Order: structure tokens, then sequence, then C-alpha cells
């Protein structure tokens, strides 16, 4: 069975991508959900207006990355996190996000 | 140093993602580049009217990269490769691609 990649793209205010990234050093607890397998934060280079960061991550299955949704670590994880047009969200760089779905075809490690 | 990804994203006809996919399966140089470290090929999961598979290369360093874009190897694994619009691509099921570049900021492995 192949894997299942989920994306999570964050528009963000231009120069805020370091800063954001920063925030994904230290795990909130993705490691313990049964799939789980790997996860990459990427800034996107040669950006003209808003920057942009992509959450990566891999699983056994989509199952185990819908399982993860559902799970007390992902709200834990989400809950200091705000948009900007939140109420309180105005200090927030985060404008906006869109989640991505891909079946993983192929891999290959040197 | 951070790793550097590549992504080749292709537009395909409606139904050719996994035949495209299989493609990939025999590798053609690339495992042969320093830096090089692996790769993934992905389909997106949606409704559009159009398939559309990613080709994410993960090097060491973005040098890594140039050096196989530049190659002998790259031109050798493309050179049959046609798009649609291509004078000879009435077989292929490739609309078009474009090449997305980022900096690898973090990863975790479970
Ligand atoms: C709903 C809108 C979302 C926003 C604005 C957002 C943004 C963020 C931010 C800023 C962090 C770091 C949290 C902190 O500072 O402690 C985080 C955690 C994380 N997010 Fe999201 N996120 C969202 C939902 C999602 C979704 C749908 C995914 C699926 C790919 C995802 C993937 C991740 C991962 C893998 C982590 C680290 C979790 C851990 O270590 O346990 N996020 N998110
Ligand atoms: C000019 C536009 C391009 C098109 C239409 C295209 C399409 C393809 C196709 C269909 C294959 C399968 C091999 C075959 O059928 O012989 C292939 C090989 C491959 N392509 Fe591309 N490609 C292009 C340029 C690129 C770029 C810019 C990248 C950078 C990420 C890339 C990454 C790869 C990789 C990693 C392989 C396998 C290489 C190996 O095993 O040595 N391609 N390409
Ligand atoms: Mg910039």
């Amino acid at each position: 069975a192949h894997m299942f990649m989920a994306e999570n793209r964050l528009q963000l205010q231009k120069g805020s991508a370091e800063e954001t990234i920063e925030r994904f050093y230290n795990r909130q607890g993705i490691e313990t959900i049964e799939g789980f397998q790997q996860m990459f934060v990427t800034k996107t280079l040669n950006t003209e207006d808003t920057d942009e960061v992509k959450i990566l991550t891999i699983w056994e299955s989509e199952d185990s990355f819908n399982n993860w949704l559902n799970s007390d670590v992902f709200k834990e994880a989400h809950k200091n996190v705000r948009l900007k047009s939140d109420d309180d969200g105005q200090q927030s760089p985060i404008l906006s996000n869109k989640v991505f779905k891909y079946d993983i075809g192929y891999h290959y490690q040197k």
C-alpha cells in the first residue's frame, strides 16, 4: 500500500517565514500517532508577495493522518495558533492556510 | 546547512497520472550525483479536470541540484520525454510543467 502525504500551506506576511519555521522545532505529539512517518517544513524561495511555508507530513495511510486530525495532541499543538483575522489574532503573521492531499506513487532513497 | 528541495509539477490529461508515475520506477543516473538524497513522486487527490503529478527531489544543497540539472545524466533521462505541445508529442499526456524551489527549514523522522 502506498504512502500518503498531507500538506498544510501557510500564506504568511512577507519576511515572516523564518520566525514561523522556528515554531516547528520541538514536537508536540504528532510522533505518537500510529502511522506517522516523517515531516518537512519548507520555505518557498523567490516569492515576491506573501511568504510561503509548507508543512509536509508523510504517513503509512490517509486513515493515520485522519486519526491525527481527530487526536487530542493535534488540538494541544494548535491551541495557541492564531490567524491574523482572528479576534485576538492581529499580531500573527499567518494569513491563511490550505491543505493539499497526495498519494505517494513512488519513493527512492540513495 | 539546510537540505534543499526542487519540485517539478506536471499537469496531465485526466486519467494519466498512474501510467506517468510508472515511468519513474527505473533510475537513469540521478543516484550518481553527489548530494542527491531522495525523491517522492505524488498524485494530487482532488476533483479537477486534469491530473497533477509532482516530482519532489531532496538534496544536501541547492548546488547539488544545480549540478544535476546541468549534467549529462539529466539529459539522458529526459531525451525521450515530450510535452503534448511538442512536434512529436502526440502520444504524451503531459500538458505542461513548472519548477518550484524550497529551503528545508526542519525535518523529523519517526
Ligand atoms: C488550521 C489551520 C492551521 C494553522 C494556521 C497551523 C499552523 C501551525 C503552527 C503555527 C504550528 C506550530 C505551533 C506552535 O507554535 O506551537 C503548527 C503545528 C503543526 N501543524 Fe499546523 N496549522 C494548522 C492546521 C494544520 C494542518 C491541517 C496540518 C496538516 C498537515 C498541520 C500540520 C502541522 C504539524 C505536523 C505541526 C507540528 C505538530 C506536532 O509537533 O505535534 N497543521 N501548525
Ligand atoms: C522539461 C520539463 C520536464 C518534464 C516534461 C519532465 C518529465 C519527466 C518524466 C516523464 C520522467 C520519467 C522518465 C522517462 O520517462 O524516461 C522524468 C525523469 C525525471 N525527472 Fe523530469 N521532467 C522535466 C524536467 C525535470 C526537472 C526540472 C526536474 C527537477 C525536479 C525533474 C525531475 C526528474 C527526476 C528526479 C527524474 C528521474 C531521474 C533519474 O532517475 O535519473 N524533471 N522527467
Ligand atoms: Mg523573501
